[PDB]
C-alpha cells in the first residue's frame, strides 16, 4: 500500500469472480493502494448467516461513503437452496441494492482493438441506461394453487377511496400470478439521468417500452421522458444535432444489431438486465463492460461486473482444471469505483492509479495476452489452441506485471 | 383460379402490409386457387366501427375453420388514437386472438443462400417456440395517481381464506402499477409443444427465464418443463442425442448469440416478442420470418407476418414516393396456411403450390431480383444503388412471372 485512497465499500461475491475479486485485491490494489476498506462479505454463506442483512447494510454502507464496488453474487432459486442449505430463497443482492440507492446503471462495452466482434457493424460504442428501481426486481409473484379470482387494488393513503381491478379469475385449475410497480420520481431522474448521459457523449437517446400494450405502465416511461426532453433538453440536443426517439423494444433491439452504434440506450429495468448482455456479447465477451450504478444526486455510484459468477468455470476450478475466466470487468469495477472516488476527494495519485489500471488491462490484451474467452474472439472457439490464451491466473499474473511497469515508469518523471 | 383449397380465414391490415397484402392476392393466389375465403377487415379503421368486435368474430372463425392468415395491424397507442378519431384505445388484435386460441407461436428465419448474416455464427436455424397465452398480453396496468397501497390478492373459489400481498406502499407521489397472470394448463401446453418441436426437428431445446428473480411466476415455467421432460421426452431426446436445457434470459441471449444455431428457444410471451426479431434481424431481415400460432390441439393454425405494418415505409406510398417493403413474410403467411389446409384436407394440388411458391420467392432472391433491405444485407445500406433492388411493386411483379413459369411448367 501507499496510495491514500480513502473510504471504499468492498462486497465480496461467489465462485469464480470470488477467486478473481481477491486475486485482484492481492496483486493490483492492495500492493499500490491503501484503503479504508468497508467490507462486506456478499458471499451466499454469509448472507444465509446473516438472514441477507448483511446486504442492507452494505447498501447502507454505500449511500453513507459514496463509492461501493461490488463482486458478482449468487441469487438463489430452489436448486441453490439445496446446493447450500439455505434457510430461504435470499432475494437478489443486486436488486436490494439498486432499490435502496436507486438511479441508473450505465454499462458499456470494453474495447481493445484487436477483439473482432460478433455484429460488425458496431464501429462507435452503445451505451445501456438501465433504470435500476422497481419492476420484476421488486415484483411479488406467487403460485394460484387453484380456482379463484386475483384482483390488484388501490386505496389512497387517505383511505377515501378503493380502486379494485381484475388480474383474472383462474375457473379451471391455477397458475401464477404477479404484480409489479415503478415509481414517478425514479422515472424522472431515470429521465433526467439518460438526457445528460447523451449530451455528455454527444450522442443520440433511445427509449424502448412496450407501451402499445403496456399502454398506462409503459406509457408513463414515454409520457415522463418526452416531457422532461421538450421542456428542458430539446434545445441542447438540437444545439450538438442529437436527437430523442422513443421505440418498441422490439424494434429497438433489431435497430441496434443493424446500426453502427454510437447511442444511449435507456432500457427499462428488466430490458438493461437483458440487452446489457446481448451488447456485451455482441463486441466480444460479457468479461468486457462496465456497469456502473449512477444515483441521481451525482455523488454516489456503484460499481460491478454486470455479468455472474461463471458457475461452469467455477465447477472446473473446483476440480482442479484450469480455467481462464475473464477478470476485466471485476477490475473495472474496482477502477471505476477508484476514479469515482478520487473525483470526490480530488486525490490526484489515485485517479491516476485507476486510469493506470485501465490502460494496463487493455494495452495488455492488445498486446496479445489474453483469456480464453478473447481468443475465441480473433479465432474461432473450434480452432483456439492452449498456446493462445493465459488461464485466470497467469493472466492477472501479466497484468500485475505490466501494472507494476508502468507505475514504475511513472515515478521516473520530474518530481 | 382452379385450384380446390378449402375454407381460409383471413384477416386484413393496415398501412403497408395492407397494400402488399392484396397484392399478394390478386396476384400470387387468386389466379391460381380458387377457396372459401373468410375475409374479416382487421383494419384499424373497420375495428374502430365494430368496437373490436371483428376481432374476436376473426378468432372464433379460426377454431372453426383450424386455418388463419393475418395481415400486420395497428395496435393503437395516443397518437394512434388521435390519427383515425378513434374511440378507444384497443388492444393488440394479436393478442386478442393469441389468447383466444391459445398454444404456441413458433417462429423462424426466412434463410437465402446469398443473403449475409449480422451473426455470422448462425449457419443452422434458431426457432422460437413463444408462448401465445397470458402474462404483459394479458396484464391489468393503470396509473397510480399519489401515496397509498397496492395490493395483489387471492379470493379462492373454495370459500377458504383470502390472500393478501403488498406490491408497494407510494409514500412519496405516484407511479404505476400492474398485475399479471398465467394457466398451469397453458404452461403444459407451451412445454409439450417445445419438446414435440425439438423432437420433430432433432435440435435441443432451451427455456429461458427470469427464475432467480421471479421465483414463483417464472419458477412454474421451469418446474412445469422440467417434469414433462423428466416423465415424457427424456428417453426421447437422449435417443436422438439431444438435450433440454433451462438457462436464465440473459445467459440464452449472449449463449444464442455465440453459438451455430440450431436449437429450439422456449420463450416467454414478451420474451419471444422481443427475442424473435432479435433473431430475424440477425439473419438479415425482419421482413424474413414466418410466424405460426400451432394451437395445443394441433390441427388450428393461425399464420401471420412476424413484423409489423411498417409506418416508416408507409409514410412514403402516401407521399408518392418510391418504396422497396419485402412481401416476403407476408407471402410466406399465405404459403403456411395453404399448406396447413393442405395437409388437413389431404389436398395434395395445394401442398404442392404452397411449396412451389415458397421456393420461387426464394429462387427469385437467390437470383438477384430482391427489395432493397436484401440489399443491404448483401452489400451493406451506405453502398446500395437503386440497380440493386427492385421497388415493392417491380418484386411483386417478377415473383408472380416466376410462379407463372414455376406452375406452368409443373403442368
Ligand atoms: N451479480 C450479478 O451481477 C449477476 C449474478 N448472476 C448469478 O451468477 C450465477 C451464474 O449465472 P449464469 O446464468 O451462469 O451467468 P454467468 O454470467 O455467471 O455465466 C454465463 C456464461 O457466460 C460466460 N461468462 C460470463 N462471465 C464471464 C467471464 N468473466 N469470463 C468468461 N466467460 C464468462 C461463460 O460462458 P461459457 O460457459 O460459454 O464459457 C459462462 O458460463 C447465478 O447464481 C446468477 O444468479 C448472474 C448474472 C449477474
Ligand atoms: N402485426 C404484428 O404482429 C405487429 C404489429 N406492429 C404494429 O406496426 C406498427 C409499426 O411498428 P414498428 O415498431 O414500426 O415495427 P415494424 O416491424 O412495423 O417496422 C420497424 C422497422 O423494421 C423494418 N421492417 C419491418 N418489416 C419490414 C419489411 N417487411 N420489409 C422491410 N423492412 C421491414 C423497417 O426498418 P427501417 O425503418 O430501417 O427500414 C421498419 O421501419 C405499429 O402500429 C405496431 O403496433 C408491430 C409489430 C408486429
Ligand atoms: O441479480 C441477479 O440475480 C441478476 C442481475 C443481472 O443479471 C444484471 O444485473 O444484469
Ligand atoms: O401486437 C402487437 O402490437 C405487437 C406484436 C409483436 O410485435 C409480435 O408478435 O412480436
Ligand atoms: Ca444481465
Ligand atoms: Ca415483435
Ligand atoms: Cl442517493
Ligand atoms: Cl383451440
Amino acid at each position: 500500500k501507499k496510495i491514500s485512497g480513502g473510504s471504499v465499500v468492498e462486497m465480496q461475491g461467489d465462485e469464480m469472480t470470488r477467486i478473481i475479486w481477491e486475486l485482484i485485491k492481492e496483486k493490483l490494489i492492495f500492493p499500490y493502494v491503501e484503503l479504508d476498506l468497508h467490507s462486506y462479505d456478499l458471499g451466499i454463506e454469509n448472507r444465509d448467516a446473516t438472514n441477507d442483512q448483511v446486504t442492507k447494510d452494505a447498501a447502507e454502507a454505500i449511500k453513507k461513503h459514496n463509492v461501493g464496488v461490488k463482486c458478482a453474487t449468487i441469487t438463489p432459486d430452489e436448486k441453490r437452496v439445496e446446493e447450500f442449505k439455505l434457510k430461504q430463497m435470499w432475494k437478489s443482492p443486486n436488486g436490494t441494492i439498486r432499490n435502496i440507492l436507486g438511479g441508473t446503471v450505465f454499462r458499456e462495452a470494453i474495447i481493445c482493438k484487436n477483439i473482432p466482434r460478433l455484429v460488425s457493424g458496431w464501429v462507435k460504442p452503445i451505451i445501456i441506461g438501465c433504470h435500476a428501481y422497481g419492476d420484476q426486481y421488486r415484483a411479488t409473484d406467487f403460485v394460484v394453487p387453484g380456482p379463484g379470482k386475483v384482483e390488484i387494488t388501490y386505496t389512497p393513503s387517505d383511505g377515501t377511496q378503493k380502486v379494485t381491478y381484475l388480474v383474472h379469475n383462474f375457473e379451471e385449475g391455477g397458475g401464477v400470478a404477479m404484480g409489479m410497480y415503478n415509481q414517478d420520481k425514479s422515472i424522472e431522474d431515470f429521465a433526467h439521468s439518460s438526457f445528460q448521459m447523451a449530451l455528455s457523449k454527444g450522442w443520440p437517446l433511445y427509449l424502448s417500452t412496450k407501451n402499445t400494450i403496456l399502454k398506462k405502465y409503459d406509457g408513463r416511461f414515454k409520457d415522463i421522458f418526452q416531457e422532461i426532453y421538450d421542456k428542458q433538453y430539446k434545445s441542447q440536443f438540437e444545439a450538438q444535432k442529437i436527437w430523442y426517439e422513443h421505440r418498441l423494444i422490439d424494434d429497438m433491439v433489431a435497430q441496434a444489431m443493424k446500426s453502427e452504434g454510437g447511442f444511449i440506450w435507456a432500457c427499462k429495468n428488466y430490458d438493461g438486465d437483458v440487452q446489457s448482455d446481448f451488447v456485451a456479447q455482441g463486441y466480444g465477451s460479457l468479461g468486457m463492460m462496465t456497469s456502473v450504478l449512477v444515483c441521481p444526486d451525482g455523488k454516489t455510484v456503484e460499481a460491478e461486473a454486470a455479468h455472474g459468477t461463471v458457475t461452469r468455470h467455477y465447477r472446473m476450478y473446483q476440480k482442479g482444471q484450469e480455467t481462464s475466466t475473464n477478470p476485466i470487468a471485476s477490475i473495472f469495477a474496482w477502477t471505476r469505483g477508484l476514479a469515482h472516488r478520487a473525483k470526490l476527494d480530488n486525490n490526484k495519485e489515485l485517479a491516476f492509479f485507476a486510469n493506470a489500471l485501465e490502460e494496463v488491462s487493455i494495452e495488455t490484451i492488445e498486446a496479445g495476452f489474453m483469456t480464453k474467452d478473447l481468443a475465441a474472439c480473433i479465432k474461432g472457439l473450434p480452432n483456439v489452441q492452449r498456446s493462445d490464451y493465459l488461464n485466470t491466473f497467469e493472466f492477472m499474473d501479466k497484468l500485475g506485471e505490466n501494472l507494476k511497469i508502468k507505475l514504475a515508469q511513472a515515478k521516473l518523471l520530474e518530481h
